[PDB]
C-alpha cells in the first residue's frame, strides 16, 4: 500500500498547500510544501500509524504548552547545525572567525544593568557560590584592544537556575546577568560565581522525547557570551568550565575548540587582597576576538524572540 | 551552502538521533532520525536562515500553548491523509466499504449519556436553534438491520460550539453529545438542532499559518458519527448539511460523496404533530453500513487522546 506518489496525494499537498491559492506568503507556501510533502511520505516510508501519528501530534501540544520548543531544538541539533551553516558561510566569504561562536541557548533575557568596565553579576543570595572572576581583553579585527564594545553575560547559579526561569522563583531579576561596556584598555572584568552545570526539567517534554533517544539532557557548566561594537559583527558564544564532566558531553553539542577555559583557583591571600575578595576565589581569563561587518552589514546575526525584561 | 551531505552532518544526525545509544525505544529513534534528516536537508535545500528557522520554532510553542496541533493537523491534510491510507488498505483487501469513512476531528469527548432508540440531544439553550429531528437505520455487514448497535453522535449548536470546547464557556456537560443503541430494527432517532458550521479561533495558531497560504479555516455544517457494533469494524464518519457554502471547501477536507445530506423542512401542521414538536423543524434520515472485522480483528480502530468526563 503505497499512494504518495499518485496524482491525488501530490496534487492534494499543492492544495493543503495554498499553493494554486492567491493570497498568501509564497515562502511559507514554498516551505510548508515542502515540509508536508517529506513527512508524508515518511509516514508511508516508515509505515507511521495512526495510533503513532496522534502520539506524536499530543506530544507537540504539550512540547508548546511548556514552552520547551526552543529547549529541544538545542538538543535535536538543530541550533548548532545552524551555527554550522553560518561557520560554513563565512569560510565562503573568507572570514576568519578568531573567536569561534556558538549557540545561544533560549535562556537569554533583555535589559540587564548596564556599567562600564567592571561589575558584580550576582547578588550573594546563593549560599554555595563561590566566588569568580572573569576577565579578559575585547580585540577588535585588527587586534587592538577595543574600548567601549558591549559585553553581555549570563549564566545559572549553582543550582543550575538562571534569573528570570527560576522555577523556585528565588532570584531577583537580572541576577548573574549583566552588560559591560568596555574600558580604555578594552577590559571587562565581572565577579560572580561558578555556574553549575543544568539539566531540562526531568518532568518535561524535551527530557521525556531524549529518554526515548537514550540520551540525557545535561549541559556542562557554561558562561553565555554575547559581544558588539560598531563596526563590527554582533559575537554569540559561549566558554566552558574545563573539568565539567559533560564539557564534551553537552546534549545541546554547544562545546568547541577554543572555548574551554579553566577556572584557576587562588587562596593565597596575597591575591585574596589584590582582588577585593573576601577570600579563596576561583579566576578565569578569556579574550574574545571580533570581525568587521561585511560591506556595513552583520550578515550573522539572529533576530530571534528573546525574553526583555 | 552545502553541508549536508557531508560526513560530519551525517554522522550528527545519527548521535542526535540516539542511534548509536543502547538504551531508547528503536522505534522512536527510527523516526526521529528521518524527520532531522528530511528537515536538515529542508533547510538546506530551501535556505532556510536562523530568523526563520526561530520563527518556526516560536509558532511551534505558540501552537501547543493554545492546543491547538489537533486542529492544525487537519488543517494540513494529515487527517484526510491517514484516512486515504485507510481506504486504500481496504480497497486492496476487497472491503467496499458501503458508508465512507471520514475524519473525527479534535472534539470527541467520551462519556456521553447513552439511551435505547431515542434521546433529545440539546438542552434547548440555544436561542437560534432550529429544531433538527435525525434518523436512519445501521446494517451490518451483510445489508441487515443491526439492532444494538451503538451511534454516537456529536455536534455544534448554532454559533459553531460543542460543549466541552466553547469558548464563552456556556454549555451543559455533554449538550448535542449523546449514544444511541439501535433498537429492535438498527434504528436510531435524535431530536436535536441544525448545527452551524465553524472556523478555526481568528486569532489562534492554526489561523495565522493558513492566512500565510491564502487558506480560510472554515468548516461546513457537519454532523459526527461513531458507530461500533460486534462483529464490525469502528466507523469514523459525518454528515454534511447539504447547501453549506463551504461543503465542498472545508478546510480540513473532510467532506466525501455519500455524506452530503439534506435536511427536509417541514411546516405543515401535520408533520410537526406527528413527529411531537412543537414548531417548524428540519428532518434528516441517514443509515449507515457496517463493514467486518479482518479476520477478527478492527484493522483500522485509531487510539488517540480524546477528553474524557
Ligand atoms: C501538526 C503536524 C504534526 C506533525 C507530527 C507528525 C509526527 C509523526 C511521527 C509520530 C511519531 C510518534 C510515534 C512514536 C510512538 O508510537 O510512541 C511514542 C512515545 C511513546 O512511548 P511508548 O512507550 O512507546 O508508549 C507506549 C506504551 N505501551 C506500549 C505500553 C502502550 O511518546 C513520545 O512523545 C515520542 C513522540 C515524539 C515525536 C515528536 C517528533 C517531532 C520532532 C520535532
Ligand atoms: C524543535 C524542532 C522545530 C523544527 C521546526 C522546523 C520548521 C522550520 C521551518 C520554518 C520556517 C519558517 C519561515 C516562516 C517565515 O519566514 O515567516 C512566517 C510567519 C511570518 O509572517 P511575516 O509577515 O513574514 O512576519 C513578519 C512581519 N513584519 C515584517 C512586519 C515584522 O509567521 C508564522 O508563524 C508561520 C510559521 C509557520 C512555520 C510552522 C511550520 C510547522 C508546521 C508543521
Ligand atoms: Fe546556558
Ligand atoms: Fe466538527
Amino acid at each position: 500500500v503505497k499512494i504518495f506518489n499518485t496524482q491525488d496525494v501530490q496534487d492534494f499537498l499543492r492544495v493543503a498547500s495554498g499553493l494554486e491559492q492567491e493570497g498568501g506568503n509564497p515562502r511559507v507556501k514554498q516551505i510548508i510544501h515542502r515540509v508536508l510533502s517529506d513527512l508524508y511520505k515518511a509516514i508511508e516510508d516508515l509505515n507511521i500509524t495512526s495510533d503513532e501519528y496522534w502520539a506524536g501530534v499530543a506530544y507537540l501540544n504539550q512540547l508548546g504548552a511548556n514552552q520547551e520548543a526552543g529547549l529541544l531544538s538545542p538538543g535535536l541539533g538543530f541550533d548548532h547545525y545552524l551555527d554550522m551553516r553560518m561557520d560554513a558561510e563565512d569560510a565562503a566569504l573568507g572570514i576568519e572567525n578568531a573567536t569561534p561562536r556558538t549557540i545561544e541557548g533560549p535562556l537569554y533575557v533583555a535589559g540587564a544593568p548596564e556599567s562600564v568596565g567592571y561589575a558584580r553579576m550576582d547578588d550573594g543570595s546563593d549560599p554555595n557560590g563561590h566566588t569568580l572572576i572573569l576577565h579578559g581583553t575585547i580585540f577588535d579585527a585588527d587586534g587592538k584592544p577595543l574600548p567601549n564594545a558591549k559585553v553581555e553575560i549570563w549564566h545559572a547559579n549553582t543550582k543550575g537556575f538562571y534569573s528570570h526561569f527560576d522555577p523556585t522563583g528565588e532570584q531577583q531579576a537580572f541576577n548573574m546577568r549583566r552588560s559591560i561596556i568596555t574600558d580604555e584598555n578594552g577590559q571587562y572584568r565581572v565577579r560572580t560565581i561558578l555556574p553549575a552545570g543544568y539539566g531540562c526539567p526531568p518532568e518535561g517534554p524535551t527530557q521525556q522525547l531524549l529518554n526515548q533517544l537514550g540520551r540525557h539532557g545535561n549541559r556542562p557548566a557554561h558562561i553565555h557570551y554575547f559581544v558588539s561594537a560598531d563596526g563590527h559583527r554582533k559575537l554569540t558564544t559561549q566558554i566552558n568550565v574545563a573539568g565539567d564532566p559533560y564539557t564534551y558531553d553537552d546534549f545541546a553539542y554547544a562545546t568547541r575548540e577554543g572555548l574551554v577555559v579553566d577556572a584557576v583557583e587562588h587562596t593565597d591571600p596575597e591575591a585574596i587582597k589584590a582582588n577585593d575578595v573576601e577570600g579563596p576565589f576561583a579566576e578565569m581569563v578569556f579574550d574574545l576576538k571580533l570581525t568587521r561587518l561585511v560591506d556595513g552589514v552583520d550578515n550573522q546575526v539572529v533576530d530571534r524572540p528573546r525574553l526583555a525584561v
